[PDB]
């Protein structure tokens, strides 16, 4: 009655279509890869660094399981073509494509039966391509059990990955460079080139490129690495934003003599399409403090412990009993910060005098009235709502940074554009914008739309002056692809979802700013 | 009241004083770009020479010819004044300025042939002991602004070399040079207009506006000659032309209830520079000012009842103040023209309980315009300082919702910059008014707090077309931008909303004319 019941479409709107998954090869001087049944030559060292790219987790603690493994897809020929003794391929789940063999088949062909049954979740086929494989990774059982999808092999299923509409799903490429003088390779390995048709608008670019390396195989066999990257545009603004900021901002000192360099008025863009989430790659955000928060705020809670009480600190110092009473705010009791953002949303204006007391129905809930808008007049321009309540300032804990958001409707994809009075772009934009994108991903659930675009217009953007040198060992970092956000599970209404719902996967941000 | 008015500083005259007036230039030059040789015209081309007379004697909108209460001004070094024959001294309907660190006003009145001349020609000569920069702050002046409407630089390498450089080049509203081909005639000034991307350009990017034909004069020799009129590059207006086009090519139709069909997009941002009293007043179509002016006046006043506006010709809100309008939002109670709580009310009243306009509503709500001025003056790194007009509450109470509902001010080097948000953007008639009512509003709170006015972010939201608009918004584009105008105050106020529209004008104002589509 007062809560926003989802639509009976909720999941259909955010379903992902196809896992999204990187890819690993093998070519020589002349970009071949090699002829129908076999790889002529054997470098140990890329062999070494298959097994281990292929088969390791990011989390540098955690082994293989049939609850978080990595996944190898490959065409049949490709499997037939690995030693019997090798198959499958250890701590990965298998996934061969082939119009004739089986699950059952590519698993009688293995000798010890012993293997014949320890390796029965190991192995799994599929009567397709690769885009039919990145299909069936894309299921729950899969996703996200399966932490990052391999297509490791088959001319076939390489022509496949580098081309609509697989390639839109490639995070990125390794190539190995084998100078090896070989005509045995037929097929040669062509990355899309920058600007061409066949690049469907990808920019592919080095992100890694080694030294010429010599294998200890008595060959000495020339070689080198290559690790090809999507060129993300948008992180790319936030980053020239950062370093416009660095390099002309305005240095002010605050009065407890706080340093920022800082630059007025600004807008970014992201595309919250196909499942894709915005979190920067750059210096890792921190989703699940975003998720809780945002969370919170939808359910026009104001009540800070309940963050507290699941890790998220962000409300801690702003809800200290010295910084409320410093606020005159004798009476709220400590993590009671007032009527801030959330409270705002749902029940603009209404009367606070505690987190206690009950406030369904009061005040004006601006989020019930967008949803319904949203889903009956799409088209309507007022679809925004505001937390800057310049009668309500005074009680709360503090006023609102990100105090406003409109939401647009175009060829059933909805667009949300954000106002942030002030941001800081060290630790605040990245976390808001993950915040808002989640935010119009739900809003979008709950009318039956596709998430299209997150606005985001900065007021005050500012670098903290102990930033700049972080700042600029992230600057350093090229952006690599966004990861993305699916359901686990859904529910009958907005207030209900918990953070547990929303898994984010294939998100490979760089290493803490060594500093 | 007082206390509840917004009283403006001591140096409320001081941060929008005009410095220097702005001005075009006439020039000729042969096909090497020699003006002459120091000594004359080596050649008199008769189609030009009317060119010159009626380019710096005839002012904007024709059937209005000069006077000396609205007259064009003509600047020359002395020697340029020397050349010109005695008797037809001074040049007839325009103020005659010249340079000279010898003659005084009254010596070049001495140097007319009789007293009958020197009486009727008073004031229609004036020197300037400097060069074309003291000419151009003298013609700053109360006396000559906005008195004089287009100021020439007619001539003297000397000052042609002042006029292209800077500081007075960034006050050239347009060159307009004629190239004729002069045999021989070897002179020796060269009269060369920076080119983009050099120093000398100063960060302009002088552009044609127009070239003629190769033209053939009907003289003697048949001189063949022909025209120019270069215009510095305006990228900030041509920000909205790319977006309006953008929007035409690109944007998604829609129609609504009414039936009414538009294009757009979503998420946009402009920038104007507000620095030295300049305007961003678009000059490809003519922008009803004296009506921005006015309501923006009514938003900052904390009015709400429309007719103040009606009453002096500006019927901005005559749809939405109706009777019929007004009714068919539920608002039964309100006097025709009473809009409610709107704009302004929130800006001086947000929160504030709305009855009636003529009801009192001093020290009711939060004035957040009287709060932001108090901040900017003390703790102008604040950030926080912006003012809202979006009150869900009070909304279904307003006529209609506040297309413009956000502004946030900014602090940098003791100048004042204003951010905009706007949820609907007309970007036929509705943009480039409120980029005038923002530019207008950042210039009065930059006075009213000891600030020197900065830039103006404009932040749109859903920016559309009318598909009404659709063919002419598209001849529009053809238009190539102009140097804006500026805004100078001829007079001040004890508080900020005693401030009317006659206060202030705007000069050198050259916009396209009408479009020709009805
Ligand atoms: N040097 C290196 O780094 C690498 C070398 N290689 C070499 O490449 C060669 C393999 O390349 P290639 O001949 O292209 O073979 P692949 O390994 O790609 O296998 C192709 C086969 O996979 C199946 N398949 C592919 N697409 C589909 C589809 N859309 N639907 C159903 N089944 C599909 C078919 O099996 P079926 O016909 O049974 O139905 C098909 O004939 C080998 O010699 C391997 O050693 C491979 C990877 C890396
Ligand atoms: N083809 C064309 O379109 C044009 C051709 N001409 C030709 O150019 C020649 C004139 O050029 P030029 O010799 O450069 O003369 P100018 O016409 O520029 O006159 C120079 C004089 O102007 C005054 N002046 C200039 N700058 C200053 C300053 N900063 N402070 C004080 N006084 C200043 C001085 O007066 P004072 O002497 O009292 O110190 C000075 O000597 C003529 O032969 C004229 O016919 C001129 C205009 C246009
Ligand atoms: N950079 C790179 N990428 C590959 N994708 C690859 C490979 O892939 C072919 C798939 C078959 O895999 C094996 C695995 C172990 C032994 C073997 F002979 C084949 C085989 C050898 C080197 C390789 N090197
Ligand atoms: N394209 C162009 N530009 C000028 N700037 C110009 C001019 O400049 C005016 C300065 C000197 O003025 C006179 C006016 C009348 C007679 C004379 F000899 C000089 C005079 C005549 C033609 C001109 N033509």
């Amino acid at each position: 009655l007062f809560k926003i019941r989802m639509p009976e479409t909720v999941a259909e709107g955010t379903r992902l279509a196809l896992r999204a998954f990187s890819l690993v090869v093998a070519v020589d001087e002349h970009g071949g890869i090699g002829d129908g049944r076999s790889i002529p030559w054997n470098v140990p060292e890329d062999m070494k660094f298959f097994r281990d790219l292929t088969t390791k987790l990011r989390g540098k603690n955690v082994k293989p399981s049939p609850a978080k493994r990595n996944a190898v897809v490959m065409g049949r020929k490709t499997w037939d073509s690995i030693p019997p003794k090798f198959r499958p391929l250890p701590g990965r789940l298998n996934v061969v494509l082939s119009s004739t063999l089986t699950t059952q088949h590519l698993l009688d062909g293995l000798p010890d039966e012993e293997k014949r049954n320890l390796h029965a979740d190991s192995i799994v086929a599929v009567n397709g391509g690769l885009e039919q494989a990145l299909r069936l990774l894309a299921s729950p059982n899969y996703t996200p059990s399966i932490e990052t999808v391999y297509c490791i092999g088959g001319g076939s299923v390489y022509a496949e990955a580098l081309r609509p509409p697989c390639v839109h799903l490639l995070q990125a490429i390794y190539r190995t460079t084998i100078r090896a003088s070989e005509s045995s390779c037929s097929v040669f390995f062509r990355v899309p080139e920058s600007g061409t048709e066949a690049a469907a608008g990808i920019e592919w670019q080095r992100e890694t490129i080694s030294e010429e390396l010599t294998s200890a195989n008595g060959n000495e066999t020339k070689y080198y690495f290559e690790k090809l990257i999507p060129r993300n545009r948008e992180e790319e603004q936030y980053l020239s934003l950062v370093d416009r900021i660095i390099r002309e901002g305005n240095v002010k000192h605050d009065r407890t003599g706080v340093g920022t360099l800082s630059i007025f008025g600004a807008q970014m863009r992201f595309s919250l399409r196909n499942n894709r989430l915005p979190l920067l790659t750059t210096k890792r955000v921190f989703w699940r403090g975003v998720c809780e928060e945002l969370l919170w705020f939808l359910r026009g809670e104001t009540y800070a412990k309940k963050l507290s009480d699941k890790g998220v600190h962000i409300w801690d110092d702003n809800g200290s009993r010295a910084f409320l009473d410093s606020r005159g705010l004798t009476e709220y009791e400590e993590m009671d910060l007032g009527p801030v953002y959330g409270f705002q949303w749902r029940h603009f204006g209404a009367a606070y005098t505690h987190h206690d007391a009950n406030y369904d129905g009061q005040g004006v809930d601006q989020i019930k009235a967008i949803v319904e808008t949203l889903k009956t007049n799409p088209d309507d321009r007022r679809m925004l709502f505001t937390a800057w309540n310049p009668s309500a300032l005074p009680r709360m804990a503090l006023p609102p940074c990100h105090l406003l958001a409109q939401f647009y409707v175009s060829n059933g994809e909805l667009s949300c554009m954000l106002y942030q009075r002030s941001c800081d772009m060290g630790l605040g934009v990245p976390f808001n914008i993950a915040s808002y994108a989640l935010l119009t991903i739900l809003i979008a659930k709950a009318t039956g739309l596709r998430p299209g675009e997150l606005v985001h217009t900065l007021g005050d953007a500012h670098v903290y002056s102990n930033h700049v040198e972080p700042c600029n060992e992230q600057l350093k970092r090229v952006p690599r692809a966004f990861p993305y956000l699916v359901f686990r599970r859904e529910r009958e209404f907005l207030e209900d979802y918990e953070e547990g719902d929303m898994e984010v996967i294939d998100y490979a941000p760089y290493p803490p700013i060594s500093m």
